[PDB]
C-alpha cells in the first residue's frame, strides 16, 4: 500500500490509525530524511478534524507519546476492540 | 544530496532547476506514486517566488512542457553558458 492512502477514520482511534501509518511508513521504500518529511507532513494532515486540531496545538515539535496522549480521549472503540 | 533541499536560485532558469530536481528524484529512493507526489508538492513548493506563482496559477497535472512555456525567461540566463 502506500503512506498517502493512510487517513483516519472519522471515529477512529488515534491510537490505532498513528499504528497503521508507522506500520506503512516502516514498509514504505524512502531515506530516513524523507520519512521524516513524510511524518512531517503526513501524519497530521490526514489525521481526523478533533485530532488533527489536537496535534496542531502541539506544534510541529510535537513526539509521537505526546500526541497520542493528548489524542487518547477522542473517538470510538475502533476496529481492534473485542465484543466477541 | 535530498530531493527535500533542490530549491530554485532567485534567477536561475526554470528548466535548470527542474533539471537537478528530476536526476535528485530519478536518484531518491521512493515509490513512483510518492516521486510524483513529492514532483506535485516540493517542485512547486520549492520554486522561487515567480515561478511558483505561475505554477500554482497553471495547477496540478499541467506536464513539463507546460510548465517551461509558462516559466520561460522568468529570471535570468544562469550558468550553463560559457563566457570565457
Amino acid at each position: 500500500t502506500s503512506i498517502l492512502d493512510i487517513r483516519q477514520g472519522p471515529k477512529e482511534p488515534f491510537r490505532d490509525y498513528v499504528d497503521r501509518f508507522a506500520k506503512t511508513l516502516r514498509a514504505e521504500q524512502a531515506s530516513q530524511e524523507v520519512k521524516n518529511w513524510m511524518t512531517e507532513t503526513l501524519l497530521v494532515q490526514n489525521a481526523n478534524p478533533d485530532c488533527k486540531t489536537i496535534l496542531k496545538a502541539l506544534g510541529p515539535g510535537a513526539t509521537l507519546e505526546e500526541m497520542m496522549t493528548a489524542c487518547q480521549g477522542v473517538g470510538g472503540p475502533g476496529h481492534k476492540a473485542r465484543v466477541l
